């Protein structure tokens, strides 16, 4: 293989951690687990793996059993022909959290991954001890205002939110080009190219390089529409929220987590632009210590 | 594999099409002309090359001596770093046609070339006999509410408006690849997909594929900041304006040239989507005839 094993990676991890798989609803999903204490879920997103959570989850397990999964379509995850939409995928993570013995866990997710600790603690609240949303909010009806077209100085526009949504053209663009993507996203978003090595890198890219991987992320972004359908109806949530917003959306995230959460709390990265744990993983894990 | 040669296509066309080149400006473009009549000037959008116009250019050539050319950064013309504005490549086809010793010409664009034949005649009125404006308006500030997303029984996103404003992904995802977003796009709008067999898609792969040529491309749409303020200081078009709009672009195409010009003549094309000259050619080239007389 072109990178190591997810079964080697774990274990280059200190420390204690080890590669996992565990079969529910019919989806078999793969999960990387160690450290001791109260159960700590990490959730990431497009287009990454859970080897995004490796600069933070040594001084997590420390403190907290943690548990970081690659959602279905995700990685080492089985990639079904459907069910991308977030509640679903909090299904599985919730049924995966149960077969494991725990009855209330600690949710954090990321870009994708935020989305899914969102639909986790908003179908789930039993489950759900308290919930960290790293960046990314929800899908609401204010996903519909993005632009293609940002006025020069403004900002950057999230064009994959548009080319996502495309049947075949992306597998047939992407499929073995993934590393460009990634270098893409990364060079528009760290300040400093090298927190993210060329091999991590490399690990992400070949995640995503066959064409059924590239697919299903995409699936990720089709199920927008009922995402949004589906915010629409969740009732606050009662449970502790964090929200740590980088400078390009902890406004928004504030602005939003607040109409949707009665006890929230809200930290702001202020050196990162969207990829909190490889950005800052120092203010990013511990804000989800304190928190937690 | 390799495909016929701008040559060996214009040869192939009925009746006395020749492939030529001129220098304009210092960069050199490529161009096939024929027919006998008043001059007029045919410009081609992304991602095609003047053989988009194959359909419509025999009955034209019947009436008008037809000038199709490759944009800069197109096909066979040459591909600078830099003046992808519609302004400056509406320059390089004025000193094109006036080179050719006209002093006035017809003019119809398509797509891109459409905001280039539009840009042709907000800067240089006195070389337009009448102007045509297929599909696509000129960019303006409308271009800023467009939507990433749109509601499921909604209109299209145009995904390539974004797309194509990154430096560097563009070629690197697309180089080599161009066949596939050419059948992405045609399986997005033409109602029987034989309209435009595989051989014409492999030509406009071909002149695509290179990195070179799809980061050409992408330069027209990044220019649209550029585009957008050059429109906030056009004046209103006072010669004939023709307008001919897919089924789902006609009341935008309309509202904006009526906005934009004083004397404006509309078209639909009511069984095309966007590539009007290939979904249906018998309806442009007769609304072309009739309208430049």
């Amino acid at each position: 293989g072109p990178v190591p094993s997810d079964r080697e990676l774990a274990r280059s991890l200190p420390g204690g951690f080890r590669s996992r798989h565990a079969r529910v609803g019919g989806v078999r999903l793969h999960y990387v687990s160690g450290g001791h204490g109260e159960p700590l879920l990490l959730v990431p997103g497009w287009p990454q793996t859970w080897w995004a959570y490796r600069k933070v989850m040594p001084q997590l397990a420390r403190r907290y059993h943690v548990i970081a999964v690659d959602l279905r379509g995700m990685g080492g995850s089985d990639k079904p022909a459907g069910g991308y939409d977030k509640k679903t995928m909090a299904a599985d993570l919730h049924a995966l959290v149960r077969g494991l013995g725990h009855r209330q866990v600690n949710v954090a997710g990321h870009d994708i991954g935020s989305m899914v600790a969102f639909a986790f603690a908003a179908n789930h609240p039993e489950a759900t001890r308290k919930v960290a949303l790293l960046d990314t909010p929800h899908p609401d009806q204010s996903e519909y205002e993005m632009r293609i077209l940002c006025r020069p100085g403004t900002g950057t526009t999230l064009w994959w939110w548009a080319f996502n949504q495309l049947q075949a053209l992306p597998e047939q663009l992407m499929h073995g080009r993934m590393r460009h993507v990634i270098d893409w996203l990364y060079a528009n978003s760290l300040a400093d190219q090298s927190l993210v090595g060329d091999l991590d890198r490399d690990i992400y890219a070949n995640a995503y390089n066959s064409p059924q991987a590239v697919r299903a992320g995409t699936r990720w972004y089709q199920a927008c529409h009922q995402d949004i359908t589906d915010q629409a109806g969740y009732g606050k949530l009662t449970m502790p929220v964090l929200g740590i917003g980088g400078n390009f959306t902890f406004e928004d995230l504030r602005n939003k987590l607040t109409a949707q959460a009665t006890d929230v709390h809200m930290v702001r990265a202020s050196k990162s632009v969207h990829y909190l744990p490889e950005e800052e993983p120092d203010v990013v894990a511990g804000a989800l210590l304190d928190f937690f």
